[PDB]
């Protein structure tokens, strides 16, 4: 989806420098470079997306936190529908 | 996604409110600003996808320039003929 390539792809190079096909065949110093530069990937999107769940959390809020004294309003006045 | 509630309740609460003649609201004002503010997130929802999509396509790509050039080096030197 993007968050899913990114991270998939991520997963898949650590997957690589894993094998035990380099076992001496990938230079001993890079497998580092790419495993920790994965996780710094992988770990980044655990927290953005984490991070995401509350600027929604926050908008949702601050959205019917203008709607409730409203609903709450015609709810009391006459009528009230409101019920999509 | 808790996104999508966020939109759902936007969107919503956007048409809940323009339904009809449901007037019994404050049809006029105190129902301008339940468009206003939910589309602004509406909106602000939107100019986030296509900020987050970057952020992404960026980091996918830093993550290659640090990878590219180590299996570069590793599709050079098995060969039984090249
Ligand atoms: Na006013």
């Amino acid at each position: 989806r993007g968050s899913h390539m990114l991270e998939s792809y991520a997963f898949n190079m650590k997957a690589t420098v894993e094998d035990e096909k380099l076992q001496g065949k990938i230079n001993d110093e890079d497998k580092q470079k790419i495993l920790d530069k994965c996780n710094e990937i992988i770990s980044w999107l655990d927290k953005n997306q984490t991070a995401e769940k509350e600027e929604f959390e926050h908008q949702q809020k601050e959205l019917e936190k203008v709607c409730n004294p409203i609903i709450t309003k015609l709810y009391q006045s006459a009528g009230g529908m409101p019920g999509g």
